[PDB]
C-alpha cells in the first residue's frame, strides 16, 4: 500500500481553465464567472529585466489579449491589477463556474495543482506547503496560472495560482487574492528562498505511514520527551510540536508513541545509512497526519 | 523544475462513477451508456471463504442490486457476468458517457487510478503496471471498482477496475472485459505474486530526468555497452533494453548517453550508499520515457 502523494479530482476545475496571451507570453489563466484570473507577469514587454507593472498597465491595449477555452474566444473589456495578479473582465460568463471560495494555505498543509500548459490541463498532482512559502512541484515553460485548489467539506477552495521559478528549484505562486506566498517578488530576480524548516508533524506522519507498510528500521528502544524534541528542533531548523493529540490513532495502531518516532527523527536526520523508508532516502514532510490517516484507514 | 508522478485530469471519468451495493458488499461500478460494469464478488454471499460464483449467480436476484449516483438510483434490468466483472444493464443511460475505448495496460506502462469509496471519487493518482500484472496502489476496503483509465492523443481508454489485494500488498485488478492482469484469481486466497522485473526503459528515464534537474553524481566517466548491461539484467531481475533509439532526444539535452546511465543502474542496484535521486533512495522504474520528455519539455 506504501505512501503516496494523491490528487483530489480535478472535474471542477478544468471547465475554468483557459490560454492567457498577450505579446510574447502565453500561459493560463482562472475563469470564473466573468472574471478571469492570471498572473499579471503576462502583459510585461519584457520577462528578462525588470517590470514596471503601471507603465505596463498605463500601455496595455486589451485588443491584444488572447483569451480562449477550446473554440471559445473571450473579449477582455477591462483590466486591473490585484496584487500580483491581472483581473480581467471578459464579456461571457463561464457557464460552467463551480460554488467556491477563497482559501489561503499555510505551511505545512496539503493542496492539489492543476497544471496547466498554455490553457490545456495536462496534469494534477498533490504538493505540500514549506515553512517559506513555496512548494516542490513541476512546473515549465507556459505553466503559469496553473490552479492550487482543495475541497474540504464538499466546498471547493482556491488557494494558488503559479507565478515563478526559483534558482533553488523551489515554485512560488499566489492566493487569488492577488498576495504572493511568501512575500516574493514578481519580477525576473535572484532573490533567494529562506532555509526551509521541516513540519515535524508530517514528518512523524510520515513515520508512522512507515510502520503501517511494515518498515520498523528506524525504531529503537529509545525515547526522547516532546520538550527536549522541540529544543532539539529549533536548532536543527525543525518545527516544535504543540502536543502529540494528533497521533493518537496512528499510535494505538502501530503500537508506537509519539517520542518514539521522535527519537527516530534525530537519528535519521543525520543520514539513513544507506537504508531507505518508503523509497525515500530521507526525511519526508509533505504529508499533514490527516491525510496519512485517511490514506491507510479511509 | 521538478520531477512528479502525475496523473491526467478525471473530469470526464467522475460522472461515470456509481455506487453498487447488493446484500451487504459495496463497491464502485463504471457506467457507461445502460451498462454498468463492476467486479463480480459484490453478489458473494461470503468474501471469507472460496467463492462458488456458480452458485451465487443461481441465487442472484436482480432487485436485491442497488446502484446509484448522487441520490439518483437506477433499476437494474439484467446481470450478467464476463469474466471476473458483472456486466449489469440499467434503466437509465448516462448522459456523461464521454467518447471512449477499452484497452489492456502492458508491463511498464502507466495509467491513471481514480479511486473511489461508495461511487464517490475521492482521489486520482498515477501508477506503473510492473511485471506480473499488479500495481503498487493504494486501495483499502470499499475501493472494489475502481477505475484506471489513460488519455492518448486525445482518446479516453478505460483500462483498469480493481479487486484484490494479494498477502504481499500488491494490488490486482482487471481490464474492462473482464479478463484478470497477471492471470490471478477473484478468489480470498494466499496467491503469490511472481518474481517483480525492474524496468530499465523507466530506470534510464528516471536518470535521464535526474540530470535535467541537476542531479548527476551517479555519473562517472564509466560507460556500459548494451549487451554488457543486458547479460548483467537477466541476472538481476531487469528488463534487457532492446536498443537506445527511445532516448535519443534526452541523451542530447543532457549530454549523457544511455551507456554511461546503463553503469550507473549497475552501480546503482548496490545501494546509493547514503545519497539521494529526487528524493529517492533507492532505483524507481515508475516513469516511462514519455512521461519524462512530456512532464521535462512539454512536447
Ligand atoms: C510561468 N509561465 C513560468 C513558470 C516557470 C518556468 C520554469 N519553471 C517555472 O515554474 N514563470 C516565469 O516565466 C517567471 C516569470 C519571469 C521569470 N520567471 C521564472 O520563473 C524564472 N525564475 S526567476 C525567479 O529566476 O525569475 C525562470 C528562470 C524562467 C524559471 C517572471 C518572474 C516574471
Ligand atoms: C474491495 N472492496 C477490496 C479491496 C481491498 C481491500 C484492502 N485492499 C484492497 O485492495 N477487495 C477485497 O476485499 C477482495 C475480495 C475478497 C478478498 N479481497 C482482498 O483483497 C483480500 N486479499 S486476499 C488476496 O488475501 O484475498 C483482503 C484480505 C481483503 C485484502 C475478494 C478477492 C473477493
Amino acid at each position: 500500500s506504501g505512501l503516496r502523494k494523491m490528487a483530489q479530482p480535478s472535474g471542477l476545475v478544468e471547465p475554468c481553465i483557459v490560454r492567457v496571451s498577450y505579446g510574447n507570453n502565453v500561459l493560463n489563466g482562472l475563469w470564473l464567472g466573468d472574471e478571469v484570473i492570471c498572473p499579471r507577469h503576462v502583459i510585461a514587454s519584457d520577462t528578462t529585466r525588470v517590470i514596471n507593472y503601471e507603465n505596463e498597465m498605463s500601455s496595455v491595449r486589451l485588443h491584444n489579449f488572447s483569451v480562449s477555452k477550446n473554440n471559445v474566444f473571450l473579449g477582455v473589456v477591462s483590466a486591473k491589477y490585484k496584487g500580483v495578479n491581472l483581473v480581467l473582465k471578459v464579456n461571457q460568463v463561464n457557464p460552467n463556474t463551480p460554488e467556491h471560495k477563497f482559501k489561503s494555505i499555510k505551511a505545512g498543509e496539503s493542496f492539489n495543482i492543476l497544471a496547466c500548459y498554455e490553457g490545456c490541463p495536462g496534469s494534477v498532482y498533490g504538493v505540500n506547503m514549506r515553512s517559506q512559502g513555496t512548494i516542490k512541484g513541476s512546473f515549465i515553460a507556459g505553466t503559469c496560472g496553473s490552479v492550487g485548489y482543495v475541497s474540504e467539506n464538499a466546498t471547493l477552495y482556491f488557494v494558488y495560482m503559479h507565478h515563478l521559478e526559483l534558482g533553488n528549484g523551489s515554485h512560488v505562486g499566489s492566493n487569488l487574492e492577488g498576495e504572493m506566498y511568501g512575500g516574493y517578488e514578481d519580477q525576473p530576480s535572484m532573490q533567494l528562498e529562506g532555509t526551509n524548516v521541516m513540519s515535524s508533524d508530517n514528518v512523524v506522519a510520515f513515520l508512522y505511514a512507515a510502520l503501517i507498510n511494515g518498515e520498523r528500521w528506524f525504531v529503537t528502544n529509545t525515547s526522547m520527551s516532546l520538550e527536549s524534541y522541540n529544543t532539539w528542533a529549533k536548532t536543527n531548523s525543525f518545527t516544535e510540536l504543540s502536543s502529540t493529540d494528533a497521533f493518537s490513532m496512528l499510535a494505538a495502531k502501530t503500537g508506537q508513541s509519539v517520542e518514539k518516532l521522535l527519537d527516530s527523527i534525530v537519528r535519521l536526520n543525520k543520514g539513513f545509512g544507506g537504508r531507505t523508508i518508503l523509497s525515500y532516502g530521507s526525511l519526508c514532510d509533505e504529508f499533514t497526519p490527516t491525510e496519512v490517516i485517511r490514506q491507510m484507514y479511509g
